[PDB]
């Protein structure tokens, strides 16, 4: 109907709010602000998720870089 996904990534600066007016695969904004995948790990709401999955709108993706992870 109207296209347009507001959702929240949380990491260590905390829960940061973006809106998409295109509704879009985890990849995509990923791959913009190409976060590496390899050092950190990404949850949809809890789930461990890969990045072939996509956003929604109220999505919540907490995108958790590991401690001692290099």
């Amino acid at each position: 109907m109207v296209i347009g996904m507001k959702f929240t990534v949380i990491t260590d600066d905390g829960k940061k709010i973006l809106e998409s007016g295109a509704p879009r695969r985890i990849k995509d904004v990923l791959g913009e602000l190409e976060i590496p995948i390899e050092t950190v790990v990404v949850k949809k709401n809890g789930q461990i998720v890969i990045d072939e999955e996509e956003i929604f709108d109220g999505d919540i993706i907490e995108v958790i870089r590991v401690i001692y992870g290099g």
